Formats: structure tokens, sequence, C-alpha cells
């Protein structure tokens, strides 16, 4: 019910993919140049572009795309270089990345959009460069969580104003029934819920089981959230 993710968010190794770890353009030039595999995986699937995504070396990103590193290549769990970028906050990677036509909402195993990534790890920068990029601010996930249900859990305060600016539905639901309210007030985040009670959140909606925001923060003993919510309400 509150799980979006199957598992994590998550030999083989070859030069390339030390040098692009490691940002080194010219060795990676280098190697490619007297013929090294561009699109090597390792035993999880990375290829180098995954490595100098993963680790924000912007210039090696742009060597490796100019030199034809397909983007679209996913690990064993579906992420792209896009979405290991989203990862580490990585905004130069990743505009490098929607300019070679890298599809914004491209999604992993588990559903995950970079935006639902950015989302769980709290990064606004890369956030907004989603947004802007046309990212879908309602895609559903495993579970049907949007990356705005995914803010509430994880207590993203920033991104979650972000999100909710760029028009993620405040009454969307996951496939229980839990709005983005009912999620923070189960969590305990009293700050956010009091964001989308601002922005118009009902604290009356129930979810499958006929819970209130209010039932699920006593059930799972939230003192601070329940205050909130007994007096925005009683």
């Amino acid at each position: 019910g509150m799980n979006y993710l199957r598992y994590s968010l998550e030999n083989g190794i070859t030069p390339l993919h030390v040098a692009s770890k490691r940002g080194n353009t010219n060795m990676v030039k280098l190697l490619l140049d007297r013929g090294g595999q561009i699109d090597a995986k390792t035993r999880d699937g990375l290829t180098p572009l995954h490595c100098a995504a993963r680790s924000g070396h912007d210039q090696v990103v742009e060597l490796l795309l100019e030199r034809g590193a397909p983007l679209l290549a996913r690990t064993k769990n579906g992420l792209s270089p896009l979405h290991m970028a989203a990862q580490g906050d990585h905004v130069e990677c990743v505009k490098h990345l929607l300019q070679h036509k890298a599809p914004v909402d491209d999604v992993t195993l588990d559903y995950l959009t970079a935006l639902h990534v950015a989302a769980h790890c709290g990064h606004y920068r890369v956030t907004k460069l989603l947004l802007d990029k046309r990212a879908n601010p309602n895609a559903r996930a495993l579970n049907g969580f949007t990356p705005l249900h995914i803010a509430c859990k994880k207590n993203r305060i920033k991104v979650m104003e972000l999100l909710v600016k760029y028009g993620a539905s405040i009454q969307a639901i996951t496939e229980s029934g839990l709005t983005p309210i009912h999620v923070a007030a189960f969590m305990g985040h009293l700050n956010i819920v009091l964001l989308l009670l601002q922005n118009g959140a009902s604290p009356d909606v129930t979810n499958i089981r006929g819970e209130t925001a209010l039932h699920m923060a006593a059930r799972a003993g939230q003192v601070e959230v329940v205050r909130c919510l007994k007096v925005v309400t009683e």
C-alpha cells in the first residue's frame, strides 16, 4: 500500500566503464578511438554512459552521446542514464541527455520516471528541470504512486511545492485510495500535511478501508499530525 519500490531504487567491468565513472574525458576518447565498445554492459547492465551520468561527469556524458552511446540502455532494474543522473541531482547530465532526445518519462521496471526518482531523493534542482521539460507530474509508478505521493512519503517539502505548482494532483489516489495527505499523515510529516491543506486538500476524503488521514495518523501513533488534523477539523 505504501510501497512503490519492489526491491530498492538501485564482472563485466571494462576500461570505458572506469574512465567514464572517473570523468577522464581524454582517456574515454582514446579508448573509443582504438575501438573500445561504447555500449558494453556490466553484470547489472550498466553501460559507460550510465557510469558517467551516475557520477555527474557531464562532459564525459556529452562525449559519449556525441559518439553514439545508446541513451535508451537500461539496467536489469530498468534504470536508464537519465534515471541515474536524476538520482545524483546531476543537472547538466540531465540537460545533455534530454538534448539528445532521451524520453523525459522513460520508466524503470517499477514504472518510475526520472521525476519519480528526483522526488524520491528530494532533488529540487533536477525536479524543476524535468518539470520544465514536460515530465508528467501525475505519472503513475508501482501501486499508482505519483511523484507527489512519493515526495509526501519521503518528506520532500521543496519538491512537493514544485510539483504542486506544476500541476500535480492534490487528490490523486494510489491503488488503495491513498491521497497525498493520507500518505503524509500516516508518515507523520506535519509540514507536508499543512502544505496540502493550504493547497486545497480535503482532510475528509477516505481510503478504500474508509479511513481519513486523521484515522491513519492515529493508527500510526503520529502525535503531531493527529493534533494538527484535530485542530483543523474539530
